[PDB]
């Protein structure tokens, strides 16, 4: 076992705050805030040795990213950004930072109780989102 097991499995979307406004903050177009707003994403997580994959799937696109902790790799967004993305583990909380343009946001995932939280962060907005097993 590893500590990153209790992230592992199928994770569905229940509730958001504060999303549009995140999305605005972080430069999201209206046609992208409105569409992807709908969503309600299913996020699978699993881990193989060291590298760990999380797959978001929802009505709007689905995504994949599968990295090493503490090594930066390439991601596209959802929204279509081409970040430089690095994951850490801090204190039980997997820390995502994603840079493009001169920007940055954080993404943070904690478990809680029996819930997924993900907090995102763009400057002084967060948003917040909770999923529970799918
Ligand atoms: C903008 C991408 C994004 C989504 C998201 C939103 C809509 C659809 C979707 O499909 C896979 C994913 N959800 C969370 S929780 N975070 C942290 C994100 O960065």
């Amino acid at each position: 076992s590893h500590m990153c097991d209790a992230f592992v499995g199928t994770w569905k979307l229940v509730s958001s705050e504060n999303f549009d406004d995140y999305m605005k903050e972080v430069g999201v177009g209206f046609a992208t805030r409105k569409v992807a707003g709908m969503a309600k994403p299913n996020m699978i997580i699993s881990v193989n040795g060291d590298v760990i994959t999380i797959k978001s799937e929802s009505t709007f696109k689905n995504t994949e990213i599968s990295f090493i902790l503490g090594q930066e790799f390439d991601e596209v967004t959802a929204d279509d950004r081409k970040v430089k993305s690095t994951i850490t583990l801090d204190g039980g909380v997997l820390v995502h930072v994603q840079k493009w343009d001169g920007k940055s946001t954080t993404i943070k995932r904690k478990r809680e109780d029996d819930k997924l939280v993900v907090e995102c962060v763009m400057k002084g907005v967060t948003s917040t989102r909770v999923y529970e097993r799918a």
